[PDB]
């Protein structure tokens, strides 16, 4: 393949890596390479395929450009065992130990200061000079996710200041939700506000959501389908850096076109269709209102907030004289933040290569002030506890001080502020 464009993704946690599964099988099929087999699917292949982006050819097949980070080895046997993919997730890309974090953000930070070296050993042997940036997918809940998370975001982006450190970050759920997660999210979310350069926000809360108010199924076993559709949307916002368009962007294109200051770096992402049955019942343009719709945000939100930066992408099946046409009337209908003009509010583009399953899909990444909303139900939570010195004392014992939990809730809050302030509410 070509060089340059080259991303290595780190699947950091539990969480993390079983969401690889989808991950890379969705990018995988959209690039015509069968995932157990390492190898091409059809004969049928498009001239121009950027498949090098995240995926390896080597002479025997196709690998991942992936390293799979872990303090325990349940998740990767989830990959080799129950999903029988070990040539695709192979042990020359994993780096285990297996103590474990405990759900605690500090055990997972200082457990994996120990596995740093030999993963800083493997990006330097093994990754090409042309390499871009890190994509970094993780949960933010739990020990391993946050704490070697918010260690690899750190580390990547001192020993790399070059290239770009993006994370695909997801929010504490209902489910898989540890009375610590308000500390982890808190002190992942100010570690990840310093080091990263654009972090995208996914919530188990929000998939929920849309089943409860759906007939139609869209999960029907527990993150076997949700980290299975966690793992298709945010495969659908790399499109962008995979596949030819007008809005053929790299890492740090991504960043530059969504971050106006340092701290507003917190992106919401909203996908449709999700599933076969909204796609054989939708046209384009209902699909970029749903994106503009909360109810399809990946993250909870109330209802809609302004907009400071967003990026839509038609692919597909998709009429460009219908796209031109659908922006001029969304430009008209969305709520910018007070100061941005409509124009540079909002970029678009067309992808022609579209979702395995679908015939045209819409995806909306935004720089939104409505994450003020969403982080302050964090705060509260966080305050509810700590206030209280509730579920504190593992912390101090791995080395982050109470004081250095108030430090992380305070630089939280500035950050709410900052976007109240761009929304012009406070």
């Amino acid at each position: 393949g070509m060089p340059g464009r080259e991303i290595l993704v780190l699947h950091v946690g539990q969480g993390g890596n079983q969401i690889g599964y989808n991950f890379w099988k969705t990018i995988c099929e959209e690039h015509n390479i069968d995932i157990r087999s390492n190898q091409r699917k059809s004969v049928e292949e498009d001239k121009v395929d950027y498949k090098s982006v995240f995926l390896v050819e080597a002479p025997d097949g196709f690998h991942p450009r992936a390293l799979f980070i872990d303090l325990e080895p349940l998740a990767v046997e989830f990959l080799v065992k129950e999903m029988k993919l070990g040539s695709f997730f192979s042990e020359d890309l994993m780096v285990l130990s297996y103590s474990g974090a405990h759900n605690v953000w500090s055990i997972g930070y200082q457990t994996g200061k120990k596995l740093i070296p030999v993963i800083l050993e493997k990006i330097r042997d093994t990754m090409p000079e042309t390499l871009q940036g890190f994509l970094i997918i993780h949960t933010l809940g739990g020990g391993t996710g946050s704490g070697f998370g918010s260690l690899l975001t750190e580390t990547l982006k001192k020993e790399f200041p070059g290239k770009g450190v993006l994370n695909f970050s997801v929010l504490p759920s209902e489910v898989n939700d540890v009375t610590l997660a308000p500390y982890n999210t808190v002190l992942s979310l100010n570690h990840l506000s310093r080091f990263s350069d654009l972090v995208v926000l996914f919530d188990n809360t929000a998939l929920i959501r849309i089943v409860k108010d759906q007939l139609n199924y869209p999960v029907i076993k527990q993150f076997s389908d949700l980290n299975f559709l966690i793992g298709r949307v945010m495969a659908s916002i790399t499109a962008s850096l995979r596949f030819p368009g007008p809005l053929n962007m790299d890492l740090m294109e991504m960043a530059h076109n969504l971050v106006a200051l340092p701290e507003t770096k917190f992106i919401i992402p909203s996908v449709a269709p999700l599933t076969k049955e909204e796609s054989e019942m939708s046209t384009e343009l209902d699909l970029v209102e749903r994106c503009f719709d909360p109810t399809h945000y990946m993250v909870n939100c109330s209802g809609q907030g302004k907009t400071i930066s967003s990026v839509l992408m038609f692919r597909g099946n998709i009429a460009i004289e219908n796209a031109f046409s659908i922006m001029t009337d969304i430009k008209s209908n969305v709520a910018f933040a007070p100061g941005v003009h409509p124009d540079l509010g909002l970029k678009y583009g067309i992808c022609e290569s579209a979702p395995v399953d679908f015939d045209k899909e819409v995806t909306l990444l935004s720089n939104n002030t409505i994450i003020s909303e969403v982080f302050n139900r964090v705060l509260e939570r966080f305050d509810s506890l700590f206030n209280r010195d509730w579920y504190t004392s593992d912390y101090v014992n791995a080395g982050t001080s109470k004081s250095n939990l108030k430090e992380a809730r305070d630089n939280f809050d500035r950050i709410i502020k900052i976007y109240k302030e761009i929304e012009g509410s406070q």
